[PDB]
RNA sequence: GGAUUGAAACGCCAUGCUCAGGCUGGCGAGUGGGCGCCACUCUCCAA
């Protein structure tokens, strides 16, 4: 069940979802890392809708971004 | 029930492969070769 149905992005991109219970898979980068440089974090609402970046790098098919609701972020 | 750099967003309207041209002219299956050599219807049964 959802309010409405999800989107990749863009409405015309429906999106098929699941609700796990187990173990993450193997991916096919599991043993790779490889660098994407900065990326679009968040957008701060409250600073009249500024925008925030980070530093992304892919390892391992995982990535941890920063907390964005942390103020040394918002820096 | 605020906010997926998101919420809305036609590649569309239409146009002749057309007009026409001889597979033709002509060439001998033709020359010639024995079905031959020879062989008993024959032995006996009154009207």
């Amino acid at each position: 069940q959802s309010f409405q149905q999800p989107c990749l992005g863009c409405r015309e991109f429906p999106a098929s979802f699941e609700l796990l219970e187990g173990d993450v898979p193997l991916s096919c980068y599991a043993g790779e890392k490889r660098d994407l440089g900065y990326m679009l974090l968040d957008i701060d609402f409250e600073r009249d809708m500024t925008p925030l970046f980070f530093k992304a790098v892919m390892e391992d098919d995982v990535i941890t971004p920063p907390s964005r609701t942390s103020p040394e972020v918002r820096a």
